[PDB]
């Protein structure tokens, strides 16, 4: 008797691991990043992509969706 | 004589341990702490999903439903 | 001579220290606190359903029901 | 020569300091208490049910019943 | 003997558990609650046609027509 | 002995899944969205016509008309 | 049976994909951009008017008018 | 049924590529650029009025009033 | 045997799609909104006119008189 | 047979175009705008008078009196 | 059959371009520019005076009393 | 036909160029200068009184009181 | 044949251009206002007995007693 | 034949330039001032009782008792 | 005939340059500057009570009680 | 007839020039200066305590208490 | 031939100037004032008593009884 | 002639300087106080018991009871 | 002949010096005081517990319950 | 006649010396200092669990729960 069990589809394809948002914010961070880098010339700029990455992994396996 | 113990079953479902409502709470912490992180680079926000679900394992096992 | 003696048993199943209109109300708790927790990053709403409980049971005591 | 004085007995037992209407409202005061706190988040609420007790005590205590 | 048992099939096909006047009731509030969400972008709103739902279910089994 | 049912036609058609009073909710939300934006740039205002999408979706298989 | 089919043909063309108050309210973005960059200096004012002319895009296609 | 057409003509030419305001911005640029230079002796202030009108055009074309 | 239809034309030619009142309702709504926006700043004033238009046209061909 | 026929002349004087209430709303936009930019200092207090100016126009010809 | 013509002549003098008020006004912002110059020491406030004359002389041309 | 014509000649006196006021505005920005200069060694707030001075000159002839 | 023409005489000259009451409202205007300011410190009410000059002017021109 | 002739006199004695409630205004600006800038050391506080003086003289000029 | 003449000589000595309110407000002055500079370490706290004297001086004289 | 004399008594003794409440300010300067030296090694902070009480001294004699 | 000459005596002790009833009011003034400031900390129910004290004072000269 | 003589003594004593009311006012003062200041910590509510002593006494003493 | 005197007892022992509300307070201080330390590390948060102690006790013995 | 006696236990179990909340803040200090240490390698880091600990200590003597 789960009331809303009709939307996890839907979601599931809008917000998930294999959508066009999570592709859109990681394209965001390369671009911030390079336009930082190169107004202030520090280092900690060019790793950003890649700690987000992993970060959105672990993410989605502790919701299980 | 309780004159609400029918509903039981249908709240434990819909608003439960094993519901479709809290993994939705998950998944958009997940990303608002996406987006915050690549506007301000700050680690807090790193932990985000962590400490909600700790928190929410804690709770359920107060209420006991 | 008391003229109200007959309800009690059905007020006390009802409305009582066992009843599930308590346990939705801290279920309720939990959630709200959850949801509050991710749009503002405040540690405040993290001990709303401990207060709530002791809360509870000092008043149940004073009823004596 | 007092015309009403049959009745005191039954209006002592249900309406008194020893009866069921008096341990509703403060049944009452508990619940309401609790669900405003859990909207607002403002401790005013968690004083409700002390401040009425105290009254009724000094209340019954004027009439003499 | 009792003089309005001939209406109970009628009323309880028109104001029932399966009748279109509930279905109106929740149809209503999914379009209030949209509306509503628009204009202010408050999360309770989202919510609004589970509770009444579970409520109506509890509702009719106290009744037992 | 349903004494409403002959409107569940009309209705389903003018307050429904395919209805034009539902386009033109998720139209105002557009514009809305757009013109906050302008004036505020934050970054919330840009998935309001997502969430309702799937909000109505789920709505009306609750209700089955 | 649908009682509002009427009017679709005048809303689409007045709040619609070719509609003047769309090219105002990106003429607008543009003029409070360029006013903000003068005052602050700051480049994320520079992109504004094409995250609102993609956002606009991808909505219309999902109302279908 | 375009409701708002009788307007565009005045809009395009009080907000528009050939307009006085425009060109009271870009003279706002150049005199905020200048004062700025004097005190700080900074020179990403010398190049401000190039970058805004390169902008400005970009801007007109996407609009096309 | 209609005892009413002789009327129709008056009310068609007063009260109507052409007429007089209609007309002074929407220069209600312009001055009305023009008044609220210099005292507010808020933009929600600005769409008014546009708004009762669409509804009075389909309003008048739900009627069909 | 219209009844109302005979006030469109005094009212298309009195409310129009060219009228004195349109110009004392404008004038008091102006003095409203110089008054709260002496004790703010925010620019978008000084196009009060241009948005409200095209708005009128293209109020009246909707109205077509 | 203009209701309130009988008005323009006194308005024109005590809401005008040659009016006491305008000059209490800009008397006004010399003051503010001069007290907060002093407390901060920043170079926006010595121009105050200068955009509004210009802003007054451009409003009164639109008008036209 | 000007009906705040009366009160000038206090204004002027009061809020002038020959007043009170403006004195002791001058005077305080004397002592705050000395104030900073002795806590910051900075030459910047040795010519305090001399830009505020001609300023205050060139506000009055445009006001013209 | 007019048989309330007995009167004007007194009526233009109790409730009139030149009478008390007039008078008497636009004292209680000036002394309205000040008491206002002083408690809340707002611009608005400065203006109050101009306006309705102005207003009493254009009224009694209308009636022509 | 003005009928309310008679009371001038006690008005303008009572409720005019010359009177005492005019003076405690006065005196309770001055006070409410001098609390203010205590609390929240904003200059603006000390021209209060400048602003209103002129204003009550401008104000019984106009009305002539 | 001044019907409020008997109460200037209480307020004179309640509300007045000589009274004890004075007083309190000078003495809460002195009191709020010494914790905020306490706690801050601005020296524009050490003539708080300076420019009050002079001001309430100033004041006393335009009432005239 | 000064009706707030009765309390002076009081007041001088609790906030006067020999009360607790001076003595507990002045302590807290001392300890505020010591911690703040040992943390930054600026001498600003050792005269503190002396600059406050000629402060307190020179205050008390103008109240008059 | 006064018909409620009689009266005056008793009605001028027990409505009067040195009356119970008078100190009653402002007995509840007091503590109302000091209520209300325990729960909001502003300051303008501190002079209640006062105010009220001086009005009844000129009051009850305008009667004389 | 007094007709209300005969209730001093009980008012007296219930709603007096001696009297518990006022003790439970000054009690939650103090508790209001420690509370508040636990979760802003600011200093002005360290004073709250000391000024309504003070307050009450000077009140008690205008009453005369 | 004090009609509040029956519940002085039960105050004192629920709202008094050697009451549970009063350790609650405290252990409240203590624990925020250390979870703001940890977020900020600034000194000020580890003098919490001690002021509020001294306050109580100064605070109780002027009730004198 | 203490009221809220029947608490003190849970409380001194779930917010005492002895319970979880107290490692977990101490827990969340140990990993703030680390990550702080990495970014900034500054030693005033490597202190900050021995003073909390300290510190609790010396609250919970004080609260005697
Ligand atoms: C729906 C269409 C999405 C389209 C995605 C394309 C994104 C392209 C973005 C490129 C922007 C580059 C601007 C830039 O680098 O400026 C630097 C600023 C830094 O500002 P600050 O640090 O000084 O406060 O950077 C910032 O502060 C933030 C500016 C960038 C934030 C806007 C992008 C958010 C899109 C996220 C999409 C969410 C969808 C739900
Ligand atoms: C029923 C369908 C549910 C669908 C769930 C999908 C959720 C996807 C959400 C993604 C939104 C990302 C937007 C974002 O990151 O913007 C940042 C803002 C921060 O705003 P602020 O901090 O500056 O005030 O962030 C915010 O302030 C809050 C914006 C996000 C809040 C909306 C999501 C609430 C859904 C909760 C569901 C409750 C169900 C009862
Ligand atoms: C009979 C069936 C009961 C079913 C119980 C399930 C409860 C599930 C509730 C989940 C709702 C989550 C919504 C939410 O978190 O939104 C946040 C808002 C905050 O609003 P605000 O602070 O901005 O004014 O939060 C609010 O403001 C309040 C919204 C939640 C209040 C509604 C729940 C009340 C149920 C209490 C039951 C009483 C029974 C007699
Ligand atoms: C005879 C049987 C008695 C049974 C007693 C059981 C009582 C259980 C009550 C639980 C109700 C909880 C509802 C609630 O908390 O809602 C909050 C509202 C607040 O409304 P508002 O402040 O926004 O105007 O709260 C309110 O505004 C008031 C709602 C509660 C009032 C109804 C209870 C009155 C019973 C008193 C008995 C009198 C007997 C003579
Ligand atoms: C018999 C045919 C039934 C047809 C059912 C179709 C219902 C469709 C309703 C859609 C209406 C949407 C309007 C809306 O959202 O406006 C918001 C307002 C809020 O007003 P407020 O909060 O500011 O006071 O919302 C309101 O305040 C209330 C407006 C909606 C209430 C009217 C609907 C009641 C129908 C119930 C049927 C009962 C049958 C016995
Ligand atoms: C029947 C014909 C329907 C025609 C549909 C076309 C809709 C076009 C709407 C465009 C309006 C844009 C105005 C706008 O963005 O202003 C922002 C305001 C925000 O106000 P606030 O947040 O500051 O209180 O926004 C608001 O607060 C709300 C303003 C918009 C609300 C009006 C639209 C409601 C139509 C819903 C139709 C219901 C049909 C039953
Ligand atoms: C119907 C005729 C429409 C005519 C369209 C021409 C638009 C021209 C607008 C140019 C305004 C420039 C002003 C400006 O840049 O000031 C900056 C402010 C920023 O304020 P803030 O960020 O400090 O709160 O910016 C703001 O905060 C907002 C000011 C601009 C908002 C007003 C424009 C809204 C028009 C939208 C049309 C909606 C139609 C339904
Ligand atoms: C309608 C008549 C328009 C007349 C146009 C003439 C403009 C002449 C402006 C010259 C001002 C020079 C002042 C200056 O350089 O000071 C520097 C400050 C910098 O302040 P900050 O960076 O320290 O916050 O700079 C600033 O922060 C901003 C100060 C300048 C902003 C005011 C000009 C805005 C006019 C835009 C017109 C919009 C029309 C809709
Ligand atoms: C026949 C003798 C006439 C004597 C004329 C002398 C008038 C002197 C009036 C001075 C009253 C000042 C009181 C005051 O300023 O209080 C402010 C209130 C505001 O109340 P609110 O806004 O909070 O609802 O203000 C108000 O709300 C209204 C209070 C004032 C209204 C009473 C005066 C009406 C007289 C009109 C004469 C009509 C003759 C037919
Ligand atoms: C008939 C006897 C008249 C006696 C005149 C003596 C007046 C002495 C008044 C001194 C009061 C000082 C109180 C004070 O400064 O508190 C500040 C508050 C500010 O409140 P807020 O801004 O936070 O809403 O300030 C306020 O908000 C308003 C409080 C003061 C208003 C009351 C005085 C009105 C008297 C006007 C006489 C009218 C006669 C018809
Ligand atoms: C009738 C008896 C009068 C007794 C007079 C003795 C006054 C002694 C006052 C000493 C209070 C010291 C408290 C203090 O310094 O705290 C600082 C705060 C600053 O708060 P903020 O700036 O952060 O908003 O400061 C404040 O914000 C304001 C707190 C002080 C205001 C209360 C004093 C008002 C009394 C005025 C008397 C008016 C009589 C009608
Ligand atoms: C009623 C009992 C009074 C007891 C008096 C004993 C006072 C002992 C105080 C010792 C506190 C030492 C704490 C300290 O030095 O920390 C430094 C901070 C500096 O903070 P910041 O500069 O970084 O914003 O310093 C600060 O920012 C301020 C912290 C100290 C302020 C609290 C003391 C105020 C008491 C004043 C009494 C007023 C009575 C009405
Ligand atoms: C004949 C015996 C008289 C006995 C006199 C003793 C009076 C003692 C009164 C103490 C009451 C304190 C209650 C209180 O402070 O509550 C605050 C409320 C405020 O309510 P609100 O502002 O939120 O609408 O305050 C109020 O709103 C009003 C409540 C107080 C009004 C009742 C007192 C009226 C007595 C007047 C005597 C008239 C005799 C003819
Ligand atoms: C007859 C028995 C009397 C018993 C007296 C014991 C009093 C104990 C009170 C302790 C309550 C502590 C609650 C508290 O501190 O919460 C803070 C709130 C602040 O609310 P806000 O500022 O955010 O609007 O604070 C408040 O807003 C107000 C809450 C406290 C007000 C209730 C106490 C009133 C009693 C007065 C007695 C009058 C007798 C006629
Ligand atoms: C009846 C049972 C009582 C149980 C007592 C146990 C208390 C345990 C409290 C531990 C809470 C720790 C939470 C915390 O530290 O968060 C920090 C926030 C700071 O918020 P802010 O400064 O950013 O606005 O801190 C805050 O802003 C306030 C949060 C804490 C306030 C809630 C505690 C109030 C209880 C008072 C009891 C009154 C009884 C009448
Ligand atoms: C109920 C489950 C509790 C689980 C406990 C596990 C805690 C683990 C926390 C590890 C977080 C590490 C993050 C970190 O180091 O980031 C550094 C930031 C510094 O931010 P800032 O100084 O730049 O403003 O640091 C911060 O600013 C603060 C971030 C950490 C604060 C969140 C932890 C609070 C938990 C307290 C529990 C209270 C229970 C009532």
């Amino acid at each position: 008797q789960d009331l809303m069990a009709s939307g996890n589809t839907t979601v599931k394809a809008t917000f998930g691991k294999d959508s066009s948002v999570v592709k859109w914010v990681v394209l965001a961070e390369v671009l911030v990043g390079a336009v930082m880098y190169m107004m202030t010339k520090n280092v900690k700029f060019l790793a950003g992509f890649a700690i987000i990455s992993v970060f959105i992994a672990v993410g989605m396996a502790v919701v299980g969706l």
